[PDB]
């Protein structure tokens, strides 16, 4: 993945409720392949499912997402994989939900 981008600036505070890897979009309500935006913690599905996820960047701007199948992070403006320092908090609670 790129070590940076000029969008990390915009990844906020986790919340004190934490991370549920198993939400569903909050569109279509899918279980399946579902992202996390990292700005405001809304989830919602991927670009092979209903692209609910894609149209939520086009309607905020919001540059960074969180994949619950890969723990992978994406940014929309770079259309590259990122990571970064700035992403082990939420990556490792993601995990910790994810697995155990
Ligand atoms: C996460 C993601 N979102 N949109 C997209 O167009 N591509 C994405 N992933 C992606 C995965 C693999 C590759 C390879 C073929 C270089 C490219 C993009
Ligand atoms: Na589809
Ligand atoms: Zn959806
Ligand atoms: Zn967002
Ligand atoms: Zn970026």
């Amino acid at each position: 993945p790129l070590p940076w981008c000029p969008h990390l600036v915009a990844v906020c505070p986790i919340p004190a409720a934490g991370l549920d890897v198993t939400q569903p979009c909050g569109d279509c309500g899918t279980i399946q392949e579902n992202w996390v935006c990292l700005s405001c913690y809304q989830v919602y599905c991927g670009r092979y499912i209903n692209g609910h996820m894609l149209q939520h960047h086009g309607n905020s701007g919001h540059p960074l997402v969180l994949s619950y199948i890969d723990l992978s992070a994406w940014c929309y403006y770079c259309q590259a994989y990122v990571h970064h320092q700035a992403l082990l908090d939420v990556k490792n609670i993601a995990h910790q939900n994810k697995f155990g």
